[PDB]
């Protein structure tokens, strides 16, 4: 493929059709304006300028999410932080973004401030340092977040670096949260940390942890423990998501705990994540399971056949990387589900845990 325009430009011209389908009004409109500051630092890069990322597994620098829960549309991005020809696991990029957020948004650094110096070294072992985001609603303000690897310090440390994570975050009493959250040890992995960039008192710090060589009930059986998360429907949400396999036999199911949560049974601390890519033989494929969870509400299935429209770009058939993740909580009207979408800028059908990764495992 000829590529003529910058990933900056293409991703935010897809970004303002999917705020103007979501019709998120004024507030859309500062989100992509949020993305394009936030991604200036690319430069004039098209697709192959930039290092191949862990954003989307096909090495696409972005993915969009949308909520498809009952409340009113949500529309998300994570990037990252890249420049061409630097390896992503440099972390010059990643350190610039949070002075911009907070100087020009006034998102929130304290406690980025205390994690950058161990999350974000100029030795990083994995090949990626971190991940950026936004999140709007129609009529409220932008909320930034921020994702960074535990596999700074290889891939046996991660229990040791989120731990000191904790530590310098004061929340070390928490660790048991972290610990009861691995069934099955060795396959139970904590493989990414998260913060809302914001002094709000509902501002999470969020371990994901990947599940690797699990059967379906042993997902249920981790999430069981969160309220809310019925193993039947946890069960048969996975089985459809995964058109009735009952094993992750290569891509590790994902699931995460909001540790300020854990304790305060208000919002359930809990997501499941499932991943979309590996499971199927095409995106029309997976297209028929999120319309066949969602059946029951038209407005939810609407939604995302409205926002699947304007970011699929060849069809659905031709394989699978268009569907990321679909993710699970419990939820009012219906349960929440957030999907996650690729530009997809590189190779359909993406291996298992993505390219880059492949190529960093060798
Ligand atoms: N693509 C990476 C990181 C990532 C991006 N969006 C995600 C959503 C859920 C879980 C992981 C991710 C992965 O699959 O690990
Ligand atoms: C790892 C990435 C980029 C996204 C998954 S975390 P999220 O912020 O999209 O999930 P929630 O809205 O917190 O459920
Ligand atoms: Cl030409
Ligand atoms: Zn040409
Ligand atoms: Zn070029």
């Amino acid at each position: 493929t000829e590529e003529l325009t910058t990933v900056r430009d293409a991703c935010a011209r897809t970004l303002e059709n999917t705020a103007r389908t979501l019709h998120l009004g004024a507030s859309g409109t500062e989100f992509v304006a949020a993305f394009r500051a936030m991604t200036d630092h690319w430069g004039a890069a098209r697709p192959h300028d930039l290092p191949l990322s862990d954003v989307s597994p096909d090495g696409s620098p972005v993915e969009y999410a949308v909520d498809l829960g009952g409340l009113a549309p949500a529309l998300q991005f994570a990037m990252e932080p890249l420049t061409a020809g630097v390896p992503a696991r440099d972390p010059l990029a990643a350190r610039a973004i949070m002075p911009l957020l907070a100087g020009r948004y006034g998102a929130d650094a304290t406690r980025w401030s205390a994690l950058a110096d161990r999350l974000l070294p100029d030795d990083a072992h994995g090949p990626h340092v971190s991940m950026y985001g936004a999140e709007v609603r129609a009529g409220a303000p932008i909320r930034f977040k921020a994702w960074f690897y535990l596999n700074v310090t290889g891939p046996d440390g991660a229990f040791n670096l989120l731990y000191s994570a904790l530590e310098r975050m004061g929340t070390t009493h928490l660790w048991p949260v972290v610990q009861a959250h691995v069934h099955r040890a060795g396959e139970d992995v904590p493989f990414l940390l998260s913060l809302d960039l914001s002094d709000d008192p509902a501002a999470r710090v969020k371990v994901y942890f990947r599940h690797f060589a699990a059967d379906v009930e042993e997902v249920a059986a981790v999430l069981k423990a969160y309220p809310g998360f019925e193993p039947g429907e946890v069960r048969a949400f996975c089985k459809v998501m995964m058109g009735g396999r009952r094993r992750f036999s290569d891509q590790p199911a994902v699931t995460c705990v909001s540790l300020l949560d854990a304790q305060t049974f208000d919002r359930t601390a809990a997501t499941l994540y499932v991943p979309l890519w590996t499971y199927a033989e095409h995106d029309g494929e997976v297209r028929q399971r999120v319309h066949r969870t969602l059946a029951a509400w038209p407005e939810a299935l609407y939604r995302y056949d409205s926002v699947l429209a304007g970011i699929a770009h060849r069809g659905l058939d031709a394989g699978t990387g268009i569907h990321n993740y679909i993710s699970w909580q419990p939820g009012r009207t219906r349960p929440r589900m957030k999907v996650y979408l690729s530009p997809e800028m590189h190779d359909v059908t993406p291996p298992p845990l993505g390219v880059s990764q492949q190529h960093h495992l060798s």
